[PDB]
């Protein structure tokens, strides 16, 4: 694709769902019920975008260096890559469920599978340069 606007674009949306995991981290250490539906409202909204478009084969940091964290690794792992990104979708769902429960418990639970997906990708997908 035009290169610029999908690095853009990816990096746009990592940076919210960083943002939103900040958040919801607060709100698991004092948990309100009000704070956390505010927050699992909006990355429901983040979760919802469609990312693979975002990542077209040529845009790893061997290809764009400097400029992108993506490993060329994703591309020689497409179903991986996109299974470990369902995986956050996933855990990401069951911490909305949670929030719009009411369940402080369940909620700091399912934060901390989340967290987990997070990782899981980036430590085989994301540069630690
Ligand atoms: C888990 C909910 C999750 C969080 C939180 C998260 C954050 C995050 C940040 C803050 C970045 C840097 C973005 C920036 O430019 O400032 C980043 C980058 C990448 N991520 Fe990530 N990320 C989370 C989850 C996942 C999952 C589940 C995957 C893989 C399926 C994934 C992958 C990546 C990749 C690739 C990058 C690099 C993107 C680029 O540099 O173009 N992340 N993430």
């Amino acid at each position: 694709a035009d290169t610029k606007e999908v690095l853009e674009a990816r990096e746009a949306y990592f940076k919210s769902l960083g943002g939103s995991m900040k958040a919801m981290t607060g709100v698991a250490k004092a948990f309100d019920a009000e704070a956390a539906k505010v927050e699992a409202a909006k990355l429901e909204k983040i979760l919802a975008t469609d990312v693979a478009p975002l990542f077209p084969a040529g845009t790893s940091s061997t290809d764009l260096p400097g400029q992108t964290e993506a490993k060329a690794a994703i591309w020689a792992n497409m179903d991986d890559f996109g299974a470990k990104g369902k995986a956050m979708h996933e855990a990401g769902g069951a911490v909305i469920a949670a929030a719009n429960a009411g369940d402080g418990a369940a909620f700091g639970a399912a934060l901390q599978k989340l967290g987990g997906t997070c990782k899981a990708c980036h430590d085989d997908y994301r540069e630690e340069d």
